[PDB]
RNA sequence: GUUCCCGGGCCUUGUACACACCGCCCGUCACGCCAUGGGAGCGGGCUCUACCCGAAGUCGCCGGGAGCCUACGGGCAGGC
């Protein structure tokens, strides 16, 4: 038998490929469907992704943002259902797969660390040129 | 005999006494009222210095791996 497989299988129905690719350093909004009272809306989450642990279907990814004066971390599954759709707003460049030293950053630095990444910019406007 | 004790007469001297020496008056200790100083400290106001971060905005640089306008030796966006 192959375990691994079976796994995979079972995971398959759940699995999304409408999402847009993005690398942590990346700033994002991410339109997650949200519930209160007593309605369920779309509540956006726009940040910078610092950090992006994979495991196949199980691949989640981690955003942070100031928000009114706070620093907030989000952690979505990249295969939730409950996100509608995930906006790439900036490209930016970082030089480490995780970016947990941005949390004791000031704004400032941050700008500095993580510069555009214009090889990916060009990019993104190579595409976005549909026929 | 008039030194002494009581009372009085005259001159004089001292006085903070004049309710007039059966006058006045000082400080502690006890009690009550009020205000003030000090006092481990507690709380508040104003202020000074050093540094970290830093909105809007002006000003300066850039405006390119790069957008819009051309009025293209430009401008605006945008970045610092
Ligand atoms: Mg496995
Ligand atoms: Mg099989
Ligand atoms: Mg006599
Ligand atoms: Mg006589
Ligand atoms: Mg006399
Ligand atoms: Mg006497
Ligand atoms: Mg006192
Ligand atoms: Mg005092
Ligand atoms: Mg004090
Ligand atoms: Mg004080
Ligand atoms: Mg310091
Ligand atoms: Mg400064
Ligand atoms: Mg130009
Ligand atoms: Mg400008």
């Amino acid at each position: 038998m192959n375990r691994g497989a079976l796994i995979k299988l079972v995971e398959s129905r759940y699995v999304r490929t409408d999402l847009p690719e993005f690398r942590p350093g990346d700033t994002v909004r991410v339109s997650y469907k949200v519930k209160e009272g007593n309605r369920t809306r779309i509540q956006d989450f726009e940040g910078i992704v610092i950090r992006i642990r994979r495991n196949g279907f199980n691949t989640t990814f981690t955003v942070r943002k100031v928000s009114y004066g706070v620093g907030v971390e989000r952690i979505f599954p990249l295969h939730s259902p409950l996100i509608q759709k995930i906006d790439i707003v900036q490209r930016g460049r970082a030089r480490r797969a995780k970016l947990y030293f941005i949390r004791n950053l000031s704004d400032r630095e941050i700008r500095r660390k993580l510069r555009a990444d214009r090889k990916r910019i060009d990019q993104d406007r190579a595409a976005e040129r549909a026929a």
